[PDB]
């Protein structure tokens, strides 16, 4: 335990069965600085996401610390690491304390360097994948595929938007578009290609056109992707006709589909109400429709523009997702279906088990997918 030979044995999170609805999980992280006695290290705290003031300790004498907990075992969800050499934050046995300690904390965070499924996701930093052996299906990241043709990364530079972006084109006649906001994290952290080829060669999902468009950072995305008309003009008028010159797509609204979560969500929704001409199918997964006001007492703009009749969501379906775990979203969420009671029929509301997680969410896209498509089989 601790020499360099133990460590070699560890490949990050280990469970125990210890229930018919529950495991109980232990973490270590390996402290580079060594022992107790050359360590600046004072913590480690073990940020997991929906689950979250607990440290891990150290070993006495070893570079190890470990920490343990329990989870049910249906869960799935990411976390990260935050080792320090602050041991005031969090010393004390409020919401308030909490959003201000972590606040202060989660620069510092890490993913799991000895657990290989982590990856860039989140505020700005890395996390690490944790799923129980009851955790939901995925359809298709349960089975990946490697595609034998890979996906076209292009420049998108933007006439309108005065700015360039990567895109991502990848193909699996008459091929029905996808197009997937927050693209360059489906097309690096989670790469989609392997497991939307799976489902291709499993006809879950018809040969399709995908386009994943870069955000490009948290300010461009904060100000493209809520309700921003002018986006999904140049979406339309300038990157749309490029990539049917690259690889043709279909012209049916029915089969076109904008796929977002949160902001992502919210834009995908906003471009189904503004331009059904062109997007039939909504992905929507964990939509931010309190936009945009924080506090979540006053109701999301694009409620209040539906609410007033100034648009309207017919021509469309809808899948609407939400997890449980993300009670203000989830919130949100419910008043928009709710306002939507016209178009109940046409659209899938589907509440789920996870959080604010894009662990989770990935699942959920290709459910979302398989269902708006569906169609295309009948």
């Amino acid at each position: 335990v601790g020499s360099e030979s133990w460590w070699q044995s560890k490949h990050g999170p280990e469970w125990q069965r210890l229930n018919d609805e529950m495991f109980e999980v232990t973490f270590w992280w390996r402290d580079p600085q060594g022992s107790e006695e050359y360590s600046t290290i004072k913590r480690v705290w073990v940020y997991i996401t929906g689950v979250t003031p607990q440290s891990m300790q150290r070993i006495a004498g070893t570079d190890v610390w470990q920490w343990t907990t329990q989870l049910n075992a249906n869960w799935r969800g990411s976390y990260c690491f935050i080792p320090t050499e602050r041991d005031d934050i969090f010393s004390a046995p409020d919401r308030l304390e909490l959003r201000e300690g972590w606040r202060k904390l989660l620069p510092q965070a890490i993913a799991d360097p000895l657990n290989p499924q982590s990856w860039k996701g989140g505020l700005g930093h890395a996390v690490s994948a944790l799923e129980m052996p009851q955790a939901p299906l995925q359809p298709g990241w349960d089975c990946p595929q490697a595609p034998e043709i890979p996906a076209k990364e292009i420049i998108w530079k933007s006439e309108r938007l005065k700015n360039s972006r990567r895109v991502w084109i990848f193909t699996t006649e008459e091929r029905p578009l996808a197009v997937l906001l927050d693209g360059e994290f489906w097309a690096q952290s989670m790469p989609v290609w392997p497991v939307l080829t799976s489902l291709t060669h499993r006809q879950q999902l018809p040969p399709a056109v995908y386009v994943l468009i870069d955000a490009i950072d948290t300010t461009h995305r904060a100000h493209e992707l809520p309700c921003n008309a002018d986006f999904w003009l140049a979406v339309q008028q300038e990157l749309l006709p490029l990539v049917k010159v690259i690889a043709p797509f279909s012209d049916r609204a029915d089969r076109t589909v904008v796929a977002g979560q949160s902001f992502g969500g919210l834009s995908a929704l906003y471009a189904g109400l503004h331009w059904p001409e062109r997007f039939g199918c909504v992905l929507s997964q964990s939509g931010s429709y309190w936009w945009p006001h924080r506090g979540g007492q006053q109701e999301g703009v694009l409620l209040e523009k539906l609410k007033a009749g100034e648009v309207s969501a017919e021509g469309l379906r809808i899948v609407l997702e939400a997890g449980i775990r993300e009670p203000m979203i989830m919130r949100a969420n419910q008043a928009l279906y709710a306002q939507l009671h016209p178009i109940k029929e046409s659209i899938f509301w589907r509440q789920v088990d996870g959080g604010h997680d894009a662990l989770c969410w990935r699942g959920g896209l290709m459910q979302g997918l398989i269902d708006l498509w569906q169609p295309l089989f009948h």
